[PDB]
RNA sequence: ACCGACUU
């Protein structure tokens, strides 16, 4: 039981037109429920980044930069393999805009992002 | 409008 997030995009990715999937990936994962495997943690998927790359640093002092693998491979051992492959983002707030956002977007990339069952 | 759970 219990699939990635990657392979619902590629499922609809080879069974929707391409141009008409990208208004469908949005209308269908915009809401819905994903855990992140490092804890199994859960979020939902607010937002999604195209052809986002593994050399993205994450802001804790704005000026540390660590990638994906860096982070994650001391965690555990697993390999990221997303490369130009969306992302899922959440949005701490809805569509309404504060301005300034003071937690930065957080983005966990496919495969660390798994369906938890508020999908069905 | 936290789909009936959360910091990257």
């Amino acid at each position: 039981r219990s699939e990635t997030v990657l392979d619902f995009m590629f499922n609809l990715y080879q069974q929707t037109e391409e141009h008409k999937f990208q208004e469908q990936v949005s209308k269908e994962l915009i809401g819905l429920i994903v855990l992140t495997k490092y804890n199994n943690k859960t979020y939902r998927v607010d937002d999604i980044d195209w052809d986002q790359n593994p050399k993205s640093t994450f802001k804790k002092a704005d000026g540390s930069e660590v990638s994906f693998l860096e982070y994650y491979r001391k965690q555990y051992n697993q390999e990221i393999t997303d490369l130009k492959q969306p992302v899922l983002v959440s949005q701490p707030k809805r569509r309404r805009g504060p301005g300034g956002t003071l937690p930065g977007p957080a983005m966990l990339i496919p495969e660390l992002c798994y369906l938890t069952g508020l999908t069905d």
